[PDB]
């Protein structure tokens, strides 16, 4: 991954 | 806020 969120 | 990221 490497991005974040939260969805 | 309350959401995340990262931008
Ligand atoms: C999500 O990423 C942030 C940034 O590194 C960190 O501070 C949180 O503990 C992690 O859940
Ligand atoms: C989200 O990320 C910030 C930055 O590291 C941190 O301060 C919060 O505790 C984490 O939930
Ligand atoms: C991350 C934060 C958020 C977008 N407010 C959420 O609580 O809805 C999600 C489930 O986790
Ligand atoms: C959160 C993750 C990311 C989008 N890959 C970033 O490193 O570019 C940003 C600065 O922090």
């Amino acid at each position: 991954x490497x991005n974040x969120x939260y969805x």
